[PDB]
């Protein structure tokens, strides 16, 4: 299932788990890693597994993603194949103050539309979705990414989460 990348291209971002790489073999999309030690007792090969499929289930159910296509290996390293957002911001860093939204209104217009969108589709479906994260790309629109889990559940912890984005964008169209 994990298929080998001989080679991987420069370095675009790190977090608390993966080392993100631009993928060689295709300039659309990126090579996302677990480094090792990252994913503790749980075999990283089965948080790359979670990841792949949790997005497939979100794309399923209508939801806007960072979409994944493979499960991936590279000098013992495993991960997932996904789309390659260029210059995306990562909502934490916005939801923590690290980062701000571009001033942009069509921008934060879209930031705002597409985190209505979510949250409209969440409160009707009745779903939670672990440690639910976005990427905002270039325009602004709003893509799940690294979704833990999707279960059948109360929203409102998830809808918490976009909301929190959001708040940032509608600060800004009212600025
Ligand atoms: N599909 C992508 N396209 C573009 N940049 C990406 C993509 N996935 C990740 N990145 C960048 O790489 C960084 C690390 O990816 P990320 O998937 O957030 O790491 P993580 O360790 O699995 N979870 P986290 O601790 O929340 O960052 C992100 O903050 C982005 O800057």
């Amino acid at each position: 299932a994990f298929h080998d990348v001989p080679s991987l291209g420069q370095k675009v971002g790190a977090g608390s788990q993966k080392d993100v790489f631009h993928s060689r073999q295709d300039p659309r999309q990126c090579i996302c890693l677990f480094r090792p030690g990252t994913t503790g007792s749980i075999p990283a090969e089965q948080y790359a597994q979670k990841e792949l499929e949790t997005t497939k289930q979100l794309k399923n159910l209508g939801f806007p993603v960072v979409d994944a296509h493979a499960l991936v290996k590279h000098q013992g390293s495993v991960g997932v194949a996904k789309d390659f957002i260029h210059n995306a911001l990562d909502s934490e860093d916005i939801v923590n103050n690290k980062k701000s939204l571009p001033d942009n209104l069509k921008f934060n217009k879209n930031v705002l539309e597409d985190c209505n969108a979510i949250i409209r589709r969440l409160k009707n479906l009745e779903v939670h979705i672990e440690d639910l994260q976005f990427l905002v790309d270039h325009n602004g629109h709003v893509l799940i990414n690294d979704p833990r889990d999707v279960v059948r559940s109360s929203p409102d912890k998830s809808i918490s989460k976009v909301n929190e984005l959001r708040s940032h964008a509608l600060n800004n169209l009212l600025d």
